[PDB]
Parts: C-alpha cells; structure tokens; sequence
C-alpha cells in the first residue's frame, strides 16, 4: 500500500518533521537556503529544481498522500540528495520551521477556490501569506505560477493589500523566456493549448 | 485658428486656474484628468457618463487635441476642459488634492531601458500625479502592451501604491460602464487582451 511505501522510504518523506524545528541544516548536512513547495503534486517540479540547483535544499509539502507517493518515486529516480517531502497542509508549516528557516516558496497551480464564501481557502489570501512570513522571517519571496486568470488577479491584489513588493510579472510566461523554467506535470500540457501561464515573484521589504 | 475660436472647451492658460479649477466649471464637483487624450473618444464618452465629475483632458499635439475639441463640442457636455500641455507641466495648472483621479489609456509602451524615464507609469510621472493629487486619488490604467502592463504593476509596487482592481483580460470581466477609446475599439477585434489596473495611495 502507499502508507508501506512511505514509511520504507522515510527517509525522502520524512514522518516526524516537527522534530526538526530549527535544526533543518542537519538534515540536509549543510547551510544552503532552504526553499519550499506548498502543492509538490506528482513531484516533477520539485525533482527537476533540486537537479538544477544543488546547491539549494528542498521541501515539498503535498497534503494528498496519494500524489506524494508519485513525488516519493520521482525524488528517488532524480537521484537529488537536496530534497525532502512532508505529507502536512500549509497550516502546520509553523511546526516545521523556524521564522527564517525556508529562504522562498513556491507556489504551482494552487487550487483557485473561485467562489466568494472560499477565499481563506486560497494560498494567496492573507493568513497564508502569514504562515509563510512566519516561517521566512524578514526576507523571503514567493514565485507563484498559475493558469488561473482569476486566482492570478486575486493574488496580485492580496500580495499588494499585505505589502509585498512585486520584482516579476509574466502574463504570457511561455512567449517571455524564463531560462530554467522547470514545469509542473500541469503546466507541460499547456504549450499547445496556447493559454497564457500567468507568473510573479513577490518578496517581503526590508 | 480653431483653438482660439473654442477657448471655452481648450483653456490656453490653464497654469492661471491653479487652485481655483472649481471656477472654470462653477461647482465643486471631483476633477478627473485623462494625461494623453488623443483625438477624445474616451474623455467625451466619460463626460457625457458622468456629469457630476468635472473633467480635463491634456494632449501634446495641437494636431490631435483640435479633433478631441469637436468631439467634446458633437457630445454636448459642459463638464469637459482640454489643455495642450505636456504631464511635467501638470504642477503648475493643479493644487495638490485639486485632482482626484488620473486616467492612462494605451500610453506608449517606449519599451528601451534609456527611455523608461518616458514611460507615464515610471516613478517621476507617478510623483507628479502625487503633487497634483495628494493622497486621496486614483491611477485608472488600461493597455493592450503586455510588456508596460508588467512594468507597470510593477512599478505601482516599488511606489507603494495599492493595487485594488486587476483584469488581465478588460473585454471578457464584466465592467460595467467601460468607456472605449478609438484605439481600444477598433483593435480589439483581434481578441489580443486588454489589461486593467486600478491603483491607490496608502493612507
Ligand atoms: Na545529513
């Protein structure tokens, strides 16, 4: 079952994260910037950054036991030795990590939550964006790429209602040459479709 | 000359009403700019929207704003004034606070780093915006250009400004009573997008 696989591979996903509050430097075996994937899904985009950049440490955090199971098999099929994976939502991320801990998070194609009453749902919205400063302290970025024309919008006016300062926007990110773009599985498929994959990085000021 | 004989709708000395624009239309009704008129569509089509917003269009061109006078004069409306004056004079034709929104249609994009100082969304343009409006206004920005539609949000950001509205596609959100401008409607039969900003100060 996936719940054997897991627990056989404990050592990419890691069961009792909690217990490295503060010390995540000696899990990884050194001082590099640690960044975060909030969504990691099937783990294509996660395993292909932690190839790029070795030199950078990697948490993806993936609710749906399901997919982390897939990101399970990528990670271990990359071969990085830069990147964990922690079955957890976004609320516990404040268990995990100290303020200053995680250098940047990623968010890729965040479920949209369109209707009104489902706003505090959104990974933008304005208690995520405190877990997040909860956890990257004084610096940090977030660099958020959807599809979602309505999210993206939404975002853009939570970023800037919280403060953050925007450094990029893309709204055609295929046509604008982002070098070492690594794609999500969802994202692959959209080359052709045409639709524009909406990007921006925000970061805290200081 | 066709301004001198229309002096009521293109005010030749408007750097005289500083402080003192509810005179020339007589009520205190909210000033509204548009910085790049062009031939008017826009600024006629918004008058003649709102009667109770007093409004002043600013076009460089002596050219362009004759043409922008007759549509003003064809709509009818007495809340319309037109300057041919270029945006760094605005400090000198308006009282901090005297100007209560400024509107930014299809401005050109100058897309070379030597020329970002030209862009109207560039941090000079929106100081001189500041001076003219204190705090209590607004930037209503619409444009085709995707790349100064990035720059721009962009450079609302490093302002500090509060971005409140954001349509990346203008003609497929709904608003309600968008007033086109010439450019805007004939062009925008391509279904290339129309992005939208609505932008504030933090008080
Ligand atoms: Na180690």
């Amino acid at each position: 079952w996936a719940d054997d696989f897991l627990a056989e591979n404990a050592d990419i996903a890691i069961s009792n994260p909690a217990d490295y509050k503060g010390k995540w430097n000696t899990v990884f075996g050194n001082d590099n910037p640690i960044h975060i994937e909030v969504g990691t899904g099937k783990g294509q985009f996660i395993s292909g950054m932690a190839k790029q950049n070795p030199d950078i440490n990697y948490i993806g955090i993936e609710l749906f036991k399901s997919v982390i199971v897939t990101a399970v098999q990528k990670v271990k099929d990359s071969e990085a030795q830069n990147v964990k994976l922690l079955n957890i939502d976004a609320d516990t991320l404040t268990d995990v990590f100290e303020p200053g801990e995680v250098k940047r998070v990623y968010l890729n194609f965040s479920d949209p939550w369109p209707k009104k009453r489902h706003e505090k749902r959104r990974l933008t919205y304005s208690h995520f964006l405190k877990k997040y400063e909860e956890v990257m302290g004084k610096g940090g970025s977030i660099h958020f790429k959807t599809d979602n024309r309505g999210l993206f919008e939404y975002s853009l006016k939570s970023f800037s209602e919280y403060g953050l300062l925007l450094t990029y926007v893309s709204l055609d990110l295929h046509n604008s040459n982002l070098e070492g773009n690594i794609m999500t599985e969802y994202e692959e498929k959209f080359s052709a479709l045409g639709q524009p994959i909406y990007r921006a990085e925000v970061e805290w000021r200081t």
